[PDB]
């Protein structure tokens, strides 16, 4: 991988644990490097998430089999334990496998029902989501939307707010309330918070929401009579392309949740037929030829701009 | 745009008129720059043609709408007026417009039912096409066809006479007539000319007289024909425009005028479509896809037949043309 | 074309005879370079390999027809005669064509049904193939097998022997007995050769290969009192793809052959599954994503990478 270190560094979800099934093989794309995701088959199994790769001959590993707590490569049977060591080499059985013999593993952990991926060394934890410890809120999860838009400009149409009553009429915007009063930001070690904000969806609801890291989204809104969060999480597969997904929880009634999939679903949709049209690719930063135009309502964005330059970001970004 | 400034600071059609009617929004593209022309509501409204992107977040505006003579960002509602200037940002409706806030603007001129467009500064006036005001002559429009050949390939094959006999067997050539004359080829003032040349055609009704189509063409602009036929009952007449999307991309459109019968207009758009599908399956195949000028692959050879084509490889260089050609 | 000389400079196989009827007009690809094939209309008329291309405007003259003993191109009509000269401008019919007025011709030879072709001159003759000229053996060709991957590696996996228990079971191996035995191996001016081995389905089969040069490779395999043989020729496209034929010969039943076609089949399905897997796409040569791990049992293709070195490859290797 060629990301930025700042970014290597990171976890970032991959998978929904529900689809990592003991005994399953499945695979995932994260900054470039191609992953397979495997599980034993005993209850309870750990998740196994390498580079998919088989360093013999270059065979993906995904392409082969889950046996006896061991990933068998299809071409020459190469055995990898759950620590990615070659244990056997059929050709040669009584022979000790070489020590490069070794696939190249990463760091997982499961979360919020949601498998999270390190392709370097943890300095953070996973971003927290309080209210999944709450019993008084209920859970769903959206599907997963594959983008080709960068990960970066995924995150600013989500931290963007003036073009809800243009693209979501009716549900985040009123086209006779298309004013955004003052909008309070702030960047610290806390990372990036937005605060309250009052949205006109023709009720009026309150929202805010935080990112404790580039590509993760904490949002928080308060109806009349009822409070919705959401973790929103960017998978950057390469500097061009993303998977979106939504952890939403919400302390009304259990039957609404089909209503608020339906929601996220056209409003997610809208966005992305944004975010596919825009140019250059890539985000751009502080400094499709002229460049970005800012005014009072993209405080909130110029923020997210500057905070990717002052981490370092080069990976996503122009 | 890597364009050579010859090129940028002339006219190309990117549209028909008739399809550009009051409140539309179109796309096109010249030269590698994206482009949207729109219309306000109003009748006899102008067309404006500009760089089909908004300076906010970087989305086409041709994604948007045409409100009150302006067109609208879909993203965040900002309003560019006629001269592309933004009038008008929702969220902060009281405020004026950023004067940075303000579309790229290109010229645009209606003429003989056509879309012109030039990118940079018109020195040149829009080629002549003098049947257009003559009321015996009536007048059609081909469809338009994307080529995936470099546009100064697609007029060469224009330029070129002797293939007519080989994949035009019938509206242009017969195969046992293939020996090309002498060629009257002058390249002046007036740009590049050929003279009268005589086409034979095979003959299609027993019962009439030979055609004896006598032929001639000129090019005052690389990318723009007059062409000129006499027949046995009736002179054509058509403007050749080709489009230089890129290098390597075209689009080809005629505007055909003729003072024989009205009804005879299926004909010559069949006739014409029948000719440039023919064509187009040469341009499709040949390598370099862009034109080679005069000087891994051999060199073009050239035989007296081509000195018109040679004569427009020449110009070519004459003109400081770089961009779609080798 | 890029290619080393080294490559350029020898004999490849670019199309069956069957492909080529007389009057026919076929294409082929080569080390980079476009060919037309062609042949006049009369009874075994010698076939024609030139690069695809008309001189005068750049037409292939493929698209062109065969008239008399000459290819005509489509655009204009010049005509070429069986030396490539053109013969005939229609234009100007009593004028005679410029010298340069020629295609670009390579040298052809048919030998055992196969089309070869040397785009350079060639210092090497075709290939050996003994048993062409015995009456005891019969003969098939496979079709012809288009894959996206570098020749060298399609050669790499067919010198590899270890793999056989395990993309191949039932027809080459089975997994109850996947070791390798030592293998003999030898580079010298014969070329590259694997000494007989051992192949298992007592049930085995003994097997034994060379490659005279680097894209083909002579097989013989004995078992039960009768032999197989092939002659194995990759086409190098380019750097990236290849087309891959066998010529095979057998001295036992007649009604072997489509059993034989159907074992060949599947072994080289078998074989393009792995092969469109692999990465990097050109096969990686040895050294003075991780690099390769070679074992005892990759004896054979180790030597080929260090024989690919030794004469000078760089073309479709990394
Ligand atoms: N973390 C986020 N979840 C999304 C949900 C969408 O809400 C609904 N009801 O669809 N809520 C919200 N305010 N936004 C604004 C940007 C993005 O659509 C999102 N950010
Ligand atoms: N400006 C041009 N219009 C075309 C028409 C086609 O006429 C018909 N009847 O199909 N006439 C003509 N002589 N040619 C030669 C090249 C190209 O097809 C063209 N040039
Ligand atoms: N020249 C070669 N021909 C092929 C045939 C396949 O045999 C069958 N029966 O399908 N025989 C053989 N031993 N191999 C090993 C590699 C490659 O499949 C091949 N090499
Ligand atoms: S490529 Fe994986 S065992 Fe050989
Ligand atoms: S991107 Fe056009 S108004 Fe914001
Ligand atoms: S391009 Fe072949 S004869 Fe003119
Ligand atoms: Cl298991
Ligand atoms: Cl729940
Ligand atoms: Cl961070
Ligand atoms: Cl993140
Ligand atoms: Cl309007
Ligand atoms: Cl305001
Ligand atoms: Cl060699
Ligand atoms: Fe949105
Ligand atoms: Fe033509
Ligand atoms: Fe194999």
């Amino acid at each position: 991988t060629t990301a930025d270190l700042i970014l290597i560094n990171n976890w970032y979800v991959v998978a929904k644990v529900e689809d990592c099934r003991p005994g399953s093989i499945t695979t995932a794309h994260l900054l470039g490097v191609k992953l397979v995701l495997w599980r034993s088959h005993e209850q309870n199994s750990p998740i196994q998430v390498w580079q998919d790769y088989c360093p013999h001959r270059g065979v993906p590993l995904s392409m082969g089999e889950v046996a006896n707590n061991t990933l068998v490569c299809p071409y020459h049977g190469w055995r990898y334990n759950q620590a990615g060591k070659c244990v056997q080499i059929p050709a040669h059985p009584d022979m000790v496998p070489p020590a490069s013999a070794q696939a190249k593993t990463y760091h997982c952990q499961e979360r919020y029902g949601l498998v999270w991926v390190c392709l370097g060394n943890p300095v953070n934890d996973i971003p927290s989501f309080p209210e999944w410890d709450d019993p008084n809120y209920h859970k769903t999860y959206t599907k997963s939307y594959l983008i080709q838009a960068s990960p970066f400009r995924v995150m600013d149409n989500s931290i963007d707010v003036s073009h809800f009553p243009f693209i979501h009429e009716g549900i985040l915007g009123d086209r006779n309330h298309a004013e955004v009063e003052d909008l309070e930001v702030k960047v610290d070690k806390d990372g990036l918070t937005m605060g309250k904000y009052q949205v006109h969806t023709s009720d009026s609801m309150v929202n805010w929401f935080r990112l404790s890291h580039p590509l993760c989204q904490y949002c928080s809104t308060e109806a009349s009579e009822m409070r919705t969060v959401d973790l929103m999480v960017v998978t950057p597969i390469d500097e061009d392309n993303s998977v979106l997904r939504y952890l939403i929880m919400w302390n009304g009634s259990k039957t609404l949740e089909s209503k608020i999939l339906a929601d996220y679903d056209q409003v997610i949709e809208e966005d992305i037929r944004i975010l596919h049209s825009q140019q250059p690719t890539r985000l751009p930063l502080l400094s499709g030829l002229p460049q970005e135009i800012h005014v009072p309502s993209d405080r909130c964005t110029v923020a997210y701009r500057r905070w990717l330059k002052e981490l370092g970001v080069t990976y996503g970004v122009c």
